[PDB]
Parts: C-alpha cells; sequence; structure tokens
C-alpha cells in the first residue's frame, strides 16, 4: 500500500499567475496548477488547467484596484469553487505578489481553505519594490502577516533583493525568472523526494514533520561536481540572496543528498556540517540519501529549513 502525494501550485492575482505560467512553460510534470484571479483578461491568458475567476460581481471582471478587502471578499465568495479545485491535494503551494488587492486579500483566504481541505500549505510570496512606495509596502506587510497566520510555512521574497542580482541591463523578465526559481525548485525537490525510494529514505511524512505549523521556511537546492562538491552544493542550497528568511537560526532541517555510486560517507557528513554550522544552532536534522547511478560526478543537496 504505497502513497503518492498530490502536489498543487496555486497562483493568486497577477504576479502569482505569471509565476504559474512561467512554471508551466518551464515544464513541471506530476504537479497540478490552479490559476485564481479577479482579472478576467489575464485569466484568459493563463496556461493552467484549472482557472477560477473570483469576484466578477464585485469587479465586473477587472482586478481589485489595489484594494485588499475586495480580493478577500472575492475569495470568500468563491470558497466552494476553490475547495473543489483543491480537493485531493496533499500539498498546496500558494504563490502571490503582496501589495495589490487580489494577492494581498485573496491569497490568505486560499491558504486557509487549503489547510482546511487537509493540505500541507506553503506560501511563497513577494514584497513590493521600495520604488512602489510606502503605502504598497504597508499593504503588503499586512498581507504577509495574514499569510503567516493561514499557512503551515511561508517563504517571503522581497522584490528589492532582485536589485542585488541584476546589472544595469538585465531584462526585468529575466530577474522575475530568478525569483520564480525559488518556488519552482522547491516544488521540484519535493516531487523528486516523493518519486524515489532513497537508500536512506525520506518521504512525504518527513516533509510534513518539518513543515507543518512552522512559520518561516527556507527551501533550497544546490548542485556541484569535482573537488569539494558536497560542501559547494550544500552552500548553494542554503544561499539566500533573494530570501527574507536565511538559514541562520534554523532549528530543524530536512536534507537530502543525491549522488552517484561514488557518494562518500565523509562528504555527506561535510554537507550536513555546512548546514548546521550556518544555522549556528543545534539543528534537528532529517537526513536522506539517494544513489542515482546515472549521475557520474554530480552531487545534489536539497534543504528545507524551519524552526526559526
Ligand atoms: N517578482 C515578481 N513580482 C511581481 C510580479 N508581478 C507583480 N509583482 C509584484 O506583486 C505586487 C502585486 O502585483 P499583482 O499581483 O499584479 O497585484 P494583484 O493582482 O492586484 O493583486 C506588485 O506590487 C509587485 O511588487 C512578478 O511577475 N514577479
Ligand atoms: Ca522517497
Amino acid at each position: 500500500g504505497s502513497h503518492m502525494a498530490t502536489l498543487k501550485v496555486i497562483g493568486v492575482g497577477g504576479g502569482g499567475n505569471n509565476a504559474v505560467n512561467r512554471m508551466i512553460d518551464h515544464g513541471m510534470n506530476n504537479v497540478e496548477f490552479i490559476a485564481i484571479n479577479t482579472d478576467g483578461q489575464a485569466l484568459n491568458l493563463s496556461k493552467a488547467e484549472s482557472k477560477i475567476q473570483i469576484g466578477e460581481k464585485l469587479t465586473r471582471g477587472l482586478g481589485a484596484g489595489a484594494n485588499p478587502e475586495i480580493g478577500k471578499k472575492a475569495a470568500e465568495e468563491s470558497r466552494e469553487q476553490i475547495e473543489d479545485a483543491i480537493q485531493g491535494a496533499d500539498m498546496v503551494f500558494v504563490t502571490s505578489g503582496m501589495g495589490g488587492g487580489t494577492g494581498t486579500g485573496a491569497a490568505p483566504v486560499v491558504a486557509k481553505i487549503a489547510k482546511e481541505m487537509g493540505a500541507l500549505t506553503v506560501g511563497v510570496v513577494t514584497r513590493p519594490f521600495s520604488f512602489e512606495g510606502r503605502k504598497r509596502q504597508t499593504q503588503a506587510a499586512a498581507g504577509v502577516e495574514a499569510m503567516k497566520a493561514a499557512v503551515d510555512t511561508l517563504i517571503v521574497i522581497p522584490n528589492d533583493r532582485l536589485l542585488d542580482i541584476v546589472d544595469k541591463s538585465t531584462p526585468m523578465m529575466e530577474a522575475f525568472k530568478e525569483a520564480d526559481n525559488v518556488l519552482r525548485q522547491g516544488v521540484q525537490g519535493i516531487s523528486d523526494l516523493i518519486a524515489v525510494s532513497g537508500e536512506v529514505n525520506l518521504d512525504f511524512a518527513d516533509v510534513k514533520t518539518i513543515m507543518s505549523n512552522q512559520g518561516s521556511a527556507l527551501m533550497g537546492i544546490g548542485v556541484s561536481s569535482g573537488e569539494n562538491r558536497a560542501v559547494e552544493a550544500a552552500k548553494k542550497a542554503i544561499s539566500s540572496p533573494l530570501l527574507e528568511t536565511s538559514i541562520v537560526g534554523a532549528q530543524g532541517v530536512l536534507m537530502n543528498i543525491t549522488g552517484g555510486e561514488s557518494l562518500s560517507l565523509f562528504e555527506a557528513q561535510e554537507a550536513a556540517d555546512i548546514v548546521q554550522d550556518a544555522a549556528d544552532e543545534d539543528v534537528n536534522m532529517i537526513f536522506g540519501t539517494v544513489i542515482n547511478p546515472e549521475l557520474q560526478d554530480e552531487i545534489v543537496v536539497t534543504v528545507i529549513a524551519t524552526g526559526f
């Protein structure tokens, strides 16, 4: 009697739906996508299999005009349609940009419904750029607080961090793809975790233990080869140029290491030690290992960190 967890990614509002579209385009098998929006013009362009227009009575098919109360009411009045789209999910990722009306107000409602539908619920949300002004920032902050109350775990990406990773000419869309990778690689790492029986096996119950009712989280992946591969991959997995919540202070970690037949005991300890030393806490680890003999010299380290 084997379990295969159902993973769903739900985009709420404009930025959430664009993250969903870009993830579908990148190719994401075994994951189901849901697009929720007030804005019918955008929703018509969604690539998601399941689309939910919310608030048509309130907005006549427009967005929420920067009013989070409208996003909140829209979501509440579509509760049954949202439940029906979620039903059967074991894990739901809710992604949205905070600061506008639809994401700010509707994403916390979506997350609350998912947790009520029984799903392990993870939010991955942005804060606005400082150039969008103090009022947008204050509205987003209220959204982040409401998300935190509604989810099991929350990953916040301040959009100002994108300014740290661009040069003067990096296209805006390229920058946005960098933020999208936080969610996409997190989801893919859980998917890969569930699909394979590891030599030291982790499964969805381990994901639930590390993520349920925890608050802030980090989810990261690193890949390296050659000398010092395990240390390099571990450092990449915990590196957080875009993240509000770094690895520092983590008290619980799920770490999975995947390598080929050459994967050494010593280098697995080295990777585990990198993570614990960066947390600078006594970390409760849940450690796994997968041998994929297709891999020659590459090692992959996946981390989920909570307990902040
Ligand atoms: N990183 C990122 N930020 C986005 C993107 N789209 C919108 N944003 C941010 O999300 C906030 C809300 O925008 P949007 O989602 O369109 O608002 P809503 O649909 O009215 O809720 C904006 O103020 C931006 O900071 C996106 O594709 N990527
Ligand atoms: Ca497994």
